[PDB]
């Protein structure tokens, strides 16, 4: 739309499109940081409206905000989290770095569409505030560090470790499905000593268990919400049981644990508990990484690579790309990149409050909707199809020079060894080189090379 | 739209949206790799579309295709470069790790659109066809890397650099306009020497002169482009002439020093050279990072900080919030982040092909967007307007210890630490405590001690 | 002057004042990689998982007690710093560390031969892999040392060091809980907080940190030691990977347990990636912590100065009152190097294939190098600096009252509209608050003095 | 066994024993942190810049010839190793260096007197600030020390190195530039290439690494000295910034040239940010060619097992055979390090504060031990592994010509349907791509041999 409505700031009027529900400092934001393309995600969009949604309830409560007001602020924040007004946040990640625009964004919507939830207009003439009334007893500076762990705590809850705890439970079904198919081991790549294809299997679950324990524990310190800290922490101009009602209410209406923060200059002056939390990501991506790594190159083939499984051919001689492993060491590779980002910005908080908070938010909700889809993906595109190849497992388990040791009870150690060095020197099978020295007979080589006695 | 049409690959068919126009290998990509909500840049589009119409150009000059399919996928690649066709392109960064899908992509979307063009219809019925014309003399394998360098050159060349020479004319002209403002300097955050507020500005200039030759230094390798090594570096199945002739054809269409690269092998087993070019712009992210800080500080302020220069007030007491300078910062950060992932996907070719590509190319695009829009922001909103408090440098300066050393050669040395010791432990200026002991007279103090005869 | 000692690709010499044998002579050949070693720490941890062995293969009748004891004994002595010099090798070895279990076998039976009355070389009456290297793998000891040099040094360095250092804090936030100063965000004048709260957040992160570090503990505590070559413990007695795992904990006195999946300790180093997460999140904290002192500390008259710190190095007479924060820079320092060996950690720890992680050595060297660093770090910045914070209440008072952020406190007296009033011609004519009100005649100087409270404005 | 130097917090006790005063005595009780010191290399660059100074301030009359002769007689016993144990201090120090810059000092002019017949502690005839810092602060002194050592380790160790290993896979690839074998994209089976082809691709990127850090060499040849506390060269001859220099150039052999701008020179440590960047572009380089050379040694039967490389540690008898990689696993490791490093670096380039960046200690030891390990680590895998690389004809000859992948070869001779329908029944079946067109009766054997060229598909 071209038509333009005039909106009114502390600083004086500007043009804002006439179809939008933004305000003043809104569209100074829009026009001041026209840097790259990256936005605030729905879900951070979504967690600051929980957050005004609740802060209405709760200064209704306490007798500071009129039930007809709250009610529609309440309203208008209902219609975001339905999805029914994403266009109307048009702000850079790339901003100021306490969050406030983005909070104004919030604050204008709300306030310019509440004002038309009550019979009135949007624009100058509202009748809904999106000072006096939508951030009322609210700050930037916690209001910010609020929406940024509601959003990471329920994205944490809600998609990633669900999606973990999928992937955890297919491969648990294919290390008991292949738990008696022996396979040649492999040490700094070269031929080892055998073990089953389900314990090697198994040794992927146990990642994923010890990586859901080590993301549970970075749980509780997202759960701990600034609101209520105010400007600088120490909650001038809010009543005394604002912080704690307000934490109650989010967790109301998210059904997760939040609480307010217990030091509330902690909560304002760092991004500890994202730092904290997105390393026990990027051990995921670490974890996730061997995982995607041990199955392309145990898919590699069909002929000139190892081959001991097979996996899904999802997208068009015998060439299957490990496409979705491709995908997911490549999202793994984000997520390091991102730890950084994360680390340099939460060591840089100044005084009472770190204005680091749009990129670390940015790249840790990334790396939650990488890791949560990357493993929702892989699970239902690549591991819930793996198979073994029967007859190449056992073709290279026959053919390595590993079984030998099952001789040694039976003629010895230095015969065993000795056929084990004519068969390298020679390039024979060990029963073949067993055979030319004449230490045994075809019968007893088969009768006493047991893969399946060797792997505990 | 809900109705679909089919369209057909070699696995099969697939329904596609009836209003679009990729095909089934594009279908099958965004159905199988839903994962976050990164895309393929704009920039990375509009390379892929470059590529292709060099490759309808030569093909086409070497009798390998049609003049009537050469030009109309020329002009459907020409609607893709002018904007007409942003949503023909779905795909995820998270894909196949060659960066197929968004090859294929390309390839379906001017293949219907030039079918169109031809009086034909899009899908099974077309003229044109993705893989036999579109494709024809190449791979994946050297498209995707080709693209990756287009669009990285043309963005270097484009916006970064001259953004950067914009801001450096700007910190020269406020270097050159403040060159006979005397500060208090500044060492592990102490009071220092003095120096000029326009020397202070010259050592940013000389940061972002040398950050230019770095980058400029960085183009050669990132200007050789793959395209002609086709599947594993070779150019099996090419025109002995096709590598040259598409790499000065898409010199030729964009106006900037393309050349084929003297070994396939390393341009399509490798990212170094994005990964070099890259460790150019995390230099300039430290570079900025410090100026950009230097900044906010020498404002900080009103009353209880430093305050020795003012900034431009974009966004609504006294206090003025440099967000400028916190944005700059932040993409700062972020860069860093960038770098450690294109770091790892460089470190993590294998054999013939580097299947990382997506990742490196989001971050590469990504660090150039920020980097060059940042700088242009930075300067319109923020250097243009910087300019001394000269009342609050002076107080600074001259209630200061550090002008004590001109006092040496008129009362010498020890007359003069006396001075100085006396001044700190007291809490007074040097001038009423050389006065109180009775050393000098205040008009002898005003003479001897000179800060524009202690900057050199 | 040397003695020739032998493995299997035949004979080489060896310094005969040396206790190590042909394999770590040959590592000595082939990785002149740079200068780092194996930290002490590592080196200790590899003895004590070598101590252990023994114990446990004599209990199940595997090795002679002459020789299990010997070898406990020339154990004890690298544990007790008689052994350093012959520890010779780079970090920059064989992935798995197999180059390093070697040295510690070769030295241990080596010396343990001298102890039963015999000689080091290849006369020697204990053997390094027969003896010394029963019932292991370099692939299972390695990882065993790691997770051993790493519970051991996060619980015996460098939790003590963050308690001290939260102590001390917690200490200055008390004594100071009554100081207003001005509060900063974004740089910028800000309404006030007392000097006790500003700490208060100090301890508060130092307190997170260290349940984020203890959240890390358990993970580590697992050993690989068990699972010999890929993990299914072939060749071992049933009851050899608890009994060691036991042995360790009672001799190092930590909850040492044998890992529940040896393929998940033997392929990844998930542990180690885990915790150094929890290290760079304490380094990220320690920056801003330091940053803080020293900035407000700078000066002594053109930044900030609202804190003194203790002056611990010489200046020039002629410039007193320079005082440099150099603990701050240290510990900055140190902060850095922990967010870049992270990094390094988790390239290693990504890169694990199959049934072994052969990064090995470069994570233990990153992880070991963030703990010395963190532990004796926040020794240093204690000792030296934060136990000597103290106030500068006249230049704190000073840029509190002449600030324009308690303007606020005038609102529910005269209004917000005069109390803005009063706070633009302070600000535009560079004037004080009460100058401003008093030349508009919005108060008089007794209504200012009783209105404007920052006592009253910290919560 | 002791003796009293002073500074001006005054007197401290120093062991008779060691050359260095109070100031080193005052940081060793100040920065005890971890076990990270200077390297040889920044303390020879010291010396050197000490040694510049004096002849410098010679030369302009400054400095007496009896005190600069005897101060650079005493640089030069440092440059020959016989001082290694008078710089004790740790990297984690004060962050302008100053520290190291004192040690250097009092460690020179305690030995300067000596060599002028006089003694070392406060009798000494040559004083370390007056004298050995004539001119000079630890501000521009420590960032031109950083760039010595930076410029000569890059021209001395590095790139000498790196060219070496370049010429040795330059050989490879031209030894075997007629063995075809099989190509692998995303770990695929694909169509052939030869050895040497692939050869190529490793030295190819080895040659553009050596463009990239020769780029970044003139930015690190400038030096701050001269610059003095913050840039203005306060208090200095107006000739001594260019003077100084130019003996640097002299005396090391290498392009110094005075900063341009010492406000740049001083505030950043843009030149190392900028050089380390190439060398973590060699990481990844290196990375890439250590994966191929292990990955294509891998076996001996169940990997891919196309090359073999030399065994340099002893194995078992009963596993002839078995090879590790351990050249491939040290580069590797350092690889990773590498890429630690350079985020260290850049966090400390990144945070320079007005008139000095104080991150320097850190800064030049991440970069310093980047170039040790890409030196020492190419001219180990250059010398134990590259150099032996050698391919196994037969096995490289099975996977060829047993895989799918030669089947166009087919295409203008029977068509695209015939070739396919081949490939297809081969794969169904388990048959070669020969076998299954036999048994379709699509081709004789005599035109399968003539038209199926692996040699002439490798352009």
């Amino acid at each position: 739309m071209n038509t333009v409505r005039s909106e009114k700031d502390s600083m004086g009027a500007i043009d804002v499109p006439a179809d939008k529900l933004w305000g003043a400092q809104t569209q100074r934001s829009l026009e001041h940081f026209r840097i790259s393309t990256e936005k605030m995600p729905t879900s951070l969009i979504h967690a600051l409206a929980l957050t005004k949604r609740a802060a209405a309830k709760v200064n209704e409560d306490l007798g500071l905000l009129s039930e007809e007001k709250a009610s529609a602020i309440r309203q208008a924040a209902d219609e975001v989290l339905a999805g029914q007004h994403d266009d109307e946040f048009p702000l850079a990640i790339w901003q100021t770095g306490s969050g406030t625009q983005s909070n104004m964004n919030m604050n204008e919507v709300l306030a310019n569409r509440a004002s038309e939830l009550l019979g009135g207009v949007r624009g100058m003439e509202r009748k809904v505030h999106p000072n006096d009334d939508v951030n009322k007893s609210q700050s930037s500076n916690d209001v910010f560090p609020t929406a940024m762990h509601v959003a990471a705590l329920l994205a944490l809850r809600k998609q990633l470790i669900p999606q973990l705890k999928t992937l955890t439970q297919t491969l648990n079904e294919k290390s008991r499905a292949f738990a008696d198919i022996v396979k040649i081991g492999r040490t700094h790549l070269q031929d080892a000593t055998p073990l089953t294809l389900g314990q090697e299997i198994s040794g992927w679950v146990a990642m994923l268990e010890h990586n859901l324990k080590h993301i549970e524990y970075s749980l509780p310190h997202v759960a701990e919400l600034a609101l209520g800290g105010t400007a600088v922490g120490t909650g001038l101009n809010t009543h005394p049981e604002y912080a704690r009602r307000v934490a109650d209410e989010l967790a109301v209406i998210t059904c997760a644990p939040f609480v307010t923060a217990p030091n509330k200059f902690e909560a304002l002056a760092t991004c500890d508990a994202l730092v904290q939390a997105h390393g026990a990501l990027k051990g995921l991506a670490a974890s996730l990484m061997k995982i995607a790594n041990d199955v392309r190159w145990l898919a590699s083939g069909p002929r000139c690579g190892i081959g001991e499984i097979s996996i899904p051919e999802n997208e068009p001689p015998g060439k299957v790309n490990p496409t979705q492993c491709e995908a997911l060491t490549m999202l793994c590779c984000q997520v390091m990149g991102n730890d950084v980002a994360i680390n340099m910005g939460g060591a840089s908080g100044n005084f009472e409050l770190n204005v680091f908070r749009p990129m670390v938010i940015h790249n840790f909700l990334q790396s939650v909707r990488l890791l949560a889809d990357g493993m929702e993906s892989f699970n239902k595109h690549c591991a819930v199809g793996i198979e073994p190849n029967r007859e190449r497992i056992n073709q290279l388990l026959n053919e390595s020079l590993m079984l030998v040791t099952a001789l040694n009870t039976h003629i010895g150690y230095d015969k065993a060894a000795e056929i084990a060095k004519k068969a390298h020197k020679e390039g024979l099978t060990l029963k073949a080189a067993a055979l030319a020295l004449g230490y045994l007979s075809e019968a007893e080589f088969d009768s006493w090379v047991r893969p399946e006695q060797m792997v505990g």
